[PDB]
């Protein structure tokens, strides 16, 4: 396992255009194109994004290349994030991937936001965080995926993505 599979895992791949669970148009391995409710929108964010004219469908190697992106994008978005990289920083690999997973679904500036959570990962205060983290919207919203990541951050295991 490693983030790349995690990601792969929680976010599925779709070749066209989708909506995601909070109804925004997305398409590969979760990128979000916008949150505008114009499909068409949607659709010039993505032939901007993948650099032609798509009307709305891609490739296997498009939607990677676009993953790919976004996750460097979500590890650059925590190095450079004050609050988030100490936390990164502290942590060991497995649990680095569930901090990249969260930014990855929710940006950089909502992770950063879980203030309390993030002082409890730095102390390394694994079941209380846990039970910090899931007192959420994100947790309530996406509840099966946010276990996922929460198991993630408890244990410093992939056992919540293992058989899967
Ligand atoms: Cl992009
Ligand atoms: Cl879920
Ligand atoms: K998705």
């Amino acid at each position: 396992m490693n983030i790349f599979e995690m990601l792969r895992i929680d976010e599925g791949l779709r070749l066209k255009i989708y909506k995601d669970t909070e109804g925004y148009y997305t398409i590969g391995i979760g990128h979000l194109l916008t949150k505008s409710p114009s499909l068409n929108a949607a659709k010039s964010e993505l032939d901007k994004a993948i650099g032609r004219n798509t009307n709305g469908v891609i490739t296997k190697d498009e939607a990677e290349k676009l993953f790919n992106q976004d996750v460097d994008a979500a590890v650059r978005g925590i190095l450079r994030n004050a609050k988030l990289k100490p936390v990164y920083d502290s942590l060991d690999a497995v649990r680095r991937a569930a901090l990249i997973n969260m930014v990855f679904q929710m940006g950089e500036t909502g992770v950063a936001g879980f203030t309390n959570s993030l002082r409890m990962l730095q102390q390394k205060r694994w079941d209380e965080a846990a039970v910090n983290l899931a007192k959420s919207r994100w947790y309530n919203q996406t509840p099966n995926r946010a276990k996922r990541v929460i198991t993630t951050f408890r244990t410093g295991t992939w056992d919540a993505y293992k058989n899967l």
